[PDB]
């Protein structure tokens, strides 16, 4: 489809120097994905965490191609 099939290796960043994953995204996957992946590697299910790239606020309902996402990128978290 026309989202093609490249995965999208990121990199997440929390508030903690040791919150960092790695995770490789599907283009065909919504970004809720990568936040609920993160907060099971980190242990903050429920939480209230706010996710950004580059500075745009993650709703999750996003896939990669909404944000221009590429392997190399990094999405922050606060909270």
């Amino acid at each position: 489809g026309p989202l093609g099939s490249q995965e999208l290796r990121l990199r997440v960043q929390g508030k903690e120097k040791h919150q960092m994953l790695e995770i490789s995204l599907s283009p065909d996957s919504p970004l809720k994905v990568l936040m609920s992946h993160y907060e099971e590697a980190m242990g903050l299910s429920g939480h209230k965490l706010s996710f950004f790239f580059d500075g745009t606020k993650l709703s999750g309902k996003e896939l990669p191609a909404d944000l221009g996402l590429e392997s190399g990128d990094l999405i922050e978290v606060w909270g």
